[PDB]
């Protein structure tokens, strides 16, 4: 896509990303279009130099394969650079506080990408940092860029987000990904139906559902709770989005015989047994492609924040 | 550009081991270069001076500032970093330090080394062909900390000559204060140094004795205290404090440290006695010796200090590798 | 300039068996060309915007660092993935980990303690994988750089007498080197110097038996560095065991003038530091040849 422009999404300039709530529908589509243009240029072999001389520092206080690697790769493919700071090798072992660690990396960097097991640690970091912080996961709170890349996956695979029926399956209580995704979808799209598929003990929290209650009612979004992947959930869902425990909810090839032809199976990953390897060969299995869409969404995000 | 960012010629191709190796002219040249680096980077300019050159960090101790600032400085000059980790290396298979140095020296343009043995730097120099920069050698030295500390004093106060500085905390084990005292006394006309520490953690004789000539020649006043007395607070232009390395605490250091701890803590209450214009510095990391109540004070320079460190390390890397 | 070796384009590197003599010389000439340019201070931009991800499930100093340095010196970039800080801790399978890094990267460099792990990785990855060591199997790029070292230091590879010394049973470097040399060169003699319990495996020797016979390669086993091995060998290639076989200055008094000592490293006491100052000690130079061979390989794969 040599003649394609890469206009940054202006609303994101210089801003930290903490919640799916911060995005408008217009922002999301602008990011989607920007991510697709990124994908076309990169896949054609174009070299981008947009962020030369800019530094991202990862601040991962919990493990990560996709989010860490995707953000590093995205920065590099924009022409930016990464300082490979490791918490386990740092002055935190001599009692340095979180706030002083943030100030330290903020001294050298243009953007910080932070994942932390405490839900309020992001707000603490924002209180002392001069540069933008991107929330890569805050305890069982949110994972806002996962929601963005999930929505890019749905859009790219199915062609439309408005009108879908989506099942959110698994550990909904502790699942930061489904918290952000439900917020992003309900606030900004005309979703037909959401199945919330989980054991009662792991159901979607009231602190996610209640803020959405007014929009759910006014937009007429149907919310249906189940504790199993019933035939109804299988037959009606355009998207099955499943998650790992942080029940009769396993997705395997046998279960997929009930699914419609035009639908996708998604999973933020990593997975355990809830999503069988028997599904991997199915054209409807989108969870590996989902990871690559993440890299391009993170390119669109980084360029928009730092342009 | 040779107008804007001339390298400090004296540093070309040379290892940096000690604050002793620098002259006054070298230090001012680095200071002016670091200020030019800051100007350019803060204006958004992208530098390509070190494209194709590689720095490899070789950290055998933890670090937040020194590792990250060297990496960032290398990147901001257009160079690159090989992220070698000691814990994932052939050291686990019995590879010697010397062979490890030879290995990384095979691929790199500069090595940045921190090691818990004071003599490890010399051992590495004995086999490396490329420059090694000492990022801290046991309780010996931290020469680039001293350079960035001096940039900080110069930039914040306007002058290094004539200052009264208190060095506070674990002076015995503090590689940063060893290098800073050497750099300052050898190359500037310091008015007075307060050495503020429990007796067991005082500044070592191996640091003070070689400096006695410069101290006499320049008439530097040296006073030991075990407290931030009203006199230290009223007279100091720079309070440079450090963390007690309590993980090293025969029982005298622990007991004397505890006895002195409140007297050597800087907090908002103690700052009421400080000069209107002065700075508080700390190489970091800090623990409770430097209270968060001081962080909002304009005199708190220890966060700015870290950014000055990045620019000083750009000045250093560019001068070594130009 | 720097023409890539066309036969390597887009291919994974798994075994010394996959290379022809023409491939090896092309890689040697390209690596020497890159050395000339890099040593002259020239900056290469051949792989700007391309990413290598190292995936090391075993320790490494040379292979990891040399691959990263090689990628960087071609203008490429590295995503610094660590097994210990990854989702493997949450039960992620090797297959899924490969799929994950394959989503972001242009090339994966993989070392793993299981011999069959590289094949498993190949079965799911779309981008090339370079085998940086697969259990006690092979280490194909070590063999390539070893051969560059012999060429550059001695001038001919055909016609040499080479001793392979140490733990030949478990040594993936000697497995690959024996394959690469016997398949593609006319070697005069190989001394296999090892305790009986650690001798070169039959699963390495038997596939080579036809080549050995048709090229008339002499194969001798010893359990010690005898005077004959020391006097006749053009290359002493020694390895770490994971008295009779130690190389030190005393033993070097028996070596010919025109020979080299090599060691893939790391070493323990089997190669004394007393040898290090000898002009014949090539094992440090060998590491630098490795960086340039890896530049030649990465460029040829990704061109």
């Amino acid at each position: 896509g040599s003649m394609l422009e890469l206009p940054p999404v202006a609303s994101l300039k210089g801003k930290s990303i903490t919640s799916a709530e911060q995005f408008s529908r217009a922002d999301i589509y602008a990011l989607i279009h920007l991510a697709s243009a990124m994908q076309r240029k990169i896949d054609a072999g174009e070299v981008l130099n947009l962020l030369q001389g800019r530094i991202m520092t990862p601040l991962f206080f919990e493990d990560s394969s996709r989010t860490f690697s995707s953000f590093c790769a995205a920065m590099i493919r924009l022409g930016g650079s990464v300082v490979n700071f490791k918490v386990e090798a740092s002055s935190i072992n001599k009692g340095e506080t979180l706030a002083d660690t943030i100030r330290t990396l903020d001294s050298y960097s243009d953007v910080l990408v932070m994942r932390h097991p405490r839900q309020d640690a992001i707000e603490e970091a924002l209180s002392v940092a001069q540069h933008p912080i991107l929330n890569a996961g805050n305890g069982a709170g949110e994972h806002p860029t996962q929601a963005l890349l999930d929505t890019l996956t749905i859009h790219s695979e199915l062609g439309s987000v408005d009108g879908i029926t989506i099942a959110l399956i698994g550990d909904l209580k502790m699942g930061r990904t489904v918290h952000s995704l439900l917020k992003l979808l309900v606030r900004n799209f005309s979703i037909k139906c959401v199945f919330l598929v989980a054991p009662d003990a792991l159901q979607m929290p009231q602190d996610v559902l209640e803020p959405l209650q007014h929009e759910i009612a006014t937009k007429g979004v149907i919310i249906h709770r189940t504790h199993a992947l019933t035939d109804e959930v299988m037959q009606k869902s355009d998207v099955l989005y499943t998650t790992r425990l942080q029940a009769d909810i396993t997705i395997d090839a046998a279960r997929m015989r009930l699914a419609k032809e035009k639908m996708i199976v998604m999973h933020p990953l990593p997975r355990n047994d809830e999503l069988s390897t028997t599904v991997d060969a199915d054209p409807r299995a989108a969870y590996f492609r989902q990871m690559r869409y993440g890299m391009f969404m993170r390119m669109a995000i980084l360029w928009s924040v730092l342009a």
